[PDB]
């Protein structure tokens, strides 16, 4: 498949929301294909677009003391790249 996006990391962790930053050569994709989901939870999945120029973006909406699954993959027009996983925590108790 095409090339996947590399080290996706997270910053400025809150009790609601999250930075998600990740790494891709330039002008490789035209867009970004981001999903989320509680990590315990299934068929709850919330889908996001970016344009491929972006490496960051602020995910809000969020509980506390939560972990979550997030998966980015590059999208050249229309073909998509390997996926590329991380469980994040935001801040707070559960």
């Amino acid at each position: 498949m095409l090339p996947a996006p590399k080290n996706l990391v997270v910053s400025e962790v809150t009790e609601d929301s999250l930075r998600l930053s990740w790494t891709a050569p330039d002008a490789a994709f035209d867009s970004f294909m981001i999903q989320y989901q509680e990590s315990e939870k299934v068929g709850e999945a919330i889908n996001l677009t970016v344009p491929g120029s972006e490496r960051s973006y602020d995910l809000t909406g969020l509980k506390p003391g939560t972990e979550y699954t997030v998966s980015i993959y590059g999208v050249k027009g229309g073909h998509r790249s390997n996926p590329l996983s991380a469980e994040f925590t935001t801040g707070g108790h559960h």
